C-alpha cells in the first residue's frame, strides 16, 4: 500500500517536484503501466498530480494552496501491457501543509461602542474581532493577539482605553472621561497573528462618551 | 522499505503525533517487535522520535525546529520473540518542513555612508544589508524587500533619497545637497521577508554629506 504524503502550500523553485514512486510487484513477471485518477489528477483542478507511466513516479506540477485545497485523495492504477489491470486501485492521500500567507481580517472595518464618562477604571465597554483563514488546528499562524494602535483625541491623555489582546474586549483604562470636551474616541486597532508577533492588519473602534 | 518522512517545524497539539506505521511481512512467522535508533532516537537528542514496539507507529514527541535541525536520519529494526532480527535495519528519512518564524535582521544596526553634494539625481551612495533565518531554498519566507521608512531632517525636501527594493543599494532622489545647511541625514529602513508582505525590521542608515 501506499502511506499519506505531505506536501507544503507556496512551494516554489522548479516543477513538477518528486512526491513519491509507485511500484507494482508484478512488474516482475510483466510490463506495467501507471495512471491516477481523481479531483487534482484527470478530475478538476486537471493536472496538479501527474504520475510517469512507466516509472510509476508520483510528482505535483505547481505551487499549492492549502486556503484552497487542503486534501487530494487519488488512486493510482496498474494496468499490463495486455490490458488486464495487475492491482486493485490504490488510494493515496496528499496532504497540504500550512504556510503564514494570511493576514487576519476584522469582522468590520468599523466597530461601534459606547460609555458612561463615570465609568470606573476596569469597566468593559465593547469587543473586535478578527478572523485569520490559515490552520488553527496544526499551526500558531492564526493565533491572534489584538492591540490598540493610536487614539484621536488623545484626550485628556492617551490610553484612556485599552484592549485584552486575547478576547478584544476593550475596556476603560483610565479616568477623565469627559463628554462637554470630547465627545468620541477613535481607536485604531490591530490584530496581528503568531500570537501577535506576526502578520497584522488594522481596523476602527469608535466610542461615543455617554453622561 | 518507507516512503520520505516530513514533519513540519513548530507544530502544537497533543504529542506524540503520529508519523507512519512500520510493519514486517515477517510477522506471519512470529510475533515481531520494531525500535529505532539513530540521532533523535536512541542518540542526542533522544527521544524526538519513537515507535510502538507492537503496532510500529513511528511518531514525533514534540515541536521541531528547522533552523536548528532540518534532517534527522534514523533506522528501524525488527526482532522476533526469539531474538532474531527478522529484516536488516531500514533507514528513515526525516525532513523538517520550514515556517515564517524568522524575521529578516540587518547586518548592522547602524550603516555608514556620504556622498558629496554636487551628487546628479540617480547616483548610488552606499548599501543596507539584512538576512533571514528561514528556508530561502524552497519558500519565500527568506526573501527579503528593502525600503525607506523616514527621512531625517524632512529638509530641504523629502524623499531626498531611494533605495533599490532588491539590492538595498541607497542613491540620490532628488538635487538639493548641501553641507552648509545640512551635513548629515539619518535614514530608518526596513526590511521584510515574503517578498515585502511579511515580517519586517528596521535599522538606520547615517549619510553624510562632503564637499
Ligand atoms: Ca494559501
Ligand atoms: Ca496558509
Ligand atoms: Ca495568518
Ligand atoms: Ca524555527
Ligand atoms: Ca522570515
Ligand atoms: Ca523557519
Ligand atoms: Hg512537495
Ligand atoms: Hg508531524
Amino acid at each position: 500500500v501506499i502511506p499519506p504524503i505531505s506536501c507544503p502550500e507556496n512551494e516554489k523553485g522548479e516543477f513538477p517536484k518528486n512526491l513519491v514512486q509507485i511500484k507494482s510487484n508484478r512488474d516482475k513477471e510483466t510490463k506495467v503501466f501507471y495512471s491516477i485518477t481523481g479531483q487534482g489528477a484527470d478530475k478538476p483542478p486537471v493536472g496538479v498530480f501527474i504520475i510517469e507511466r512507466e516509472t510509476g513516479w508520483l510528482k505535483v506540477t505547481q505551487p499549492l494552496d492549502r486556503e484552497a485545497i487542503a486534501k487530494y485523495i487519488l488512486y493510482s492504477h496498474a494496468v499490463s501491457s495486455n490490458g488486464e489491470a495487475v492491482e486493485d486501485p490504490m488510494e493515496i492521500v496528499i496532504t497540504v501543509t500550512d504556510q503564514n500567507d494570511n493576514r487576519p481580517e476584522f469582522t468590520q472595518e468599523v466597530f461601534e461602542g459606547s460609555v458612561a464618562e463615570g465609568a470606573v477604571p476596569g469597566t468593559s465597554v465593547m469587543k473586535v474581532s478578527a478572523t485569520d483563514a490559515d490552520d488553527d488546528v496544526n499551526t500558531y499562524n492564526a493565533a491572534i493577539a489584538y492591540t490598540i494602535v493610536s487614539q484621536d483625541p488623545e484626550l485628556p491623555h492617551k490610553n484612556m482605553f485599552t484592549v485584552n489582546r486575547d478576547t478584544g474586549v476593550i475596556s476603560v483604562l483610565t479616568s477623565g472621561l469627559d463628554r462637554e470636551s470630547y465627545p468620541t474616541y477613535t481607536l485604531v486597532v490591530q490584530a496581528a497573528d503568531l500570537q501577535g508577533e506576526g502578520l497584522s492588519t488594522t481596523a476602527k473602534a469608535v466610542i461615543t462618551v455617554k453622561d
